């Protein structure tokens, strides 16, 4: 688009590059998603309407909605760095567990907020948490993927086949994110369907019928998956205390109904000492 001048590519997200731009009017700098032809159709671009009324504290907002020369552009506040290069750049001495927490419980909150209005993410990763000076992080691509790559924070289900999934399947993403800012390492680091899958139920044990009643007639489970016996969490998450394991053990219900929503969660035992600490980036 010509009121933009593209600094550069910040990320190459599902639907499109993302850029770093300044506009060339008011001269504030932005994140600019170009999205992927038939001309883009109607469904989508009420879908994306509807994502500029959703506003919360912990979701990057969508400025302005650019569909010119049947070409589609998100304009996005840009945000300071991703959870993935924090992350990475703390792999040393790892995030204090106090910014940690606060993370996870921004991050449940913006869930929350989303979850009430019955809109999902689907694909919730280190790459599209954003985080800024102040101590917060924020969700991004929110809503695209209902309106419209890494299988690492994928949900069991998902995987199974079930074509009509909850909000639960975010909270297993950012059950994954939460234990992998503890641990400093992936905790499911699939590589393909079948790996992804088979690292959860080698981890968390085969799931059956006991565990995830309904789970043997899902359209892609196979009687003939392997049987892995589950693994303790104090083993998967140290040195995660036992208010966080327990926490975490939640989110990663196989059952989607008995997973943990992002409102329970909040009132978790986990966040009664929750501070806002402000981290340490470099930009
Ligand atoms: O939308 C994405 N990112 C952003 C929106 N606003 N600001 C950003 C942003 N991304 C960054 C990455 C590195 C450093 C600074 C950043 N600011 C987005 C969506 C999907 C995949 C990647 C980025």
């Amino acid at each position: 688009m010509e009121n933009f001048q593209k600094v550069e590519k910040i990320g190459e997200g599902t639907y499109g590059v993302v850029y770093k731009a300044r506009n060339k009017l008011t001269g504030e700098v932005v994140a600019l998603k170009k999205i992927r032809t038939e001309g883009v159709p109607s469904t989508a671009i009420r879908e994306i309407s509807l994502l500029k009324e959703l506003n919360h504290p912990n979701i990057v907002k969508l400025l302005d909605v650019i569909h010119t020369e049947n070409k589609l552009y998100l304009v996005f506040e840009f945000l300071h760095q991703d959870l993935k290069k924090f992350m990475d750049a703390s792999a040393l001495t790892g995030i204090p567990l106090p910014l940690i927490k606060s993370y996870l419980f921004q991050l449940l909150q913006g869930l929350a907020f989303c979850h009430s209005h019955r809109v999902l993410h689907r694909d919730l990763k280190p790459q599209n948490l954003l985080i800024n000076t102040e101590g917060a992080i924020k969700l991004a691509d929110f809503g695209l993927a209902r309106a419209f790559v890494t299988l690492w924070y994928r949900a069991p289900e998902i995987l199974l086949g079930c074509k009509y999934y909850s909000t639960a399947v975010d909270i297993w993403s950012l059950g994954c994110i939460f234990a992998e800012m503890v641990t400093r390492r992936a905790l499911f680091p699939g590589d393909s369907e079948i790996d992804q899958l088979f690292r959860i139920f080698r981890t968390l044990g085969t799931p059956d019928e006991v565990v995830w009643p309904g789970v043997t007639s899902m359209p892609d489970y196979k009687p003939s998956f392997p049987k892995w016996a589950r693994q303790d969490f104090s083993k998967v998450v140290p040195p995660l205390d036992e208010d966080g394991r327990s926490l975490l053990s939640q989110m990663l219900h196989y059952d989607p109904n008995k997973r943990i929503s992002a409102k329970a969660a909040l009132a978790h035992p986990f966040f009664q000492d929750v501070t806002k600490p402000v981290p340490h980036l470099r930009l």
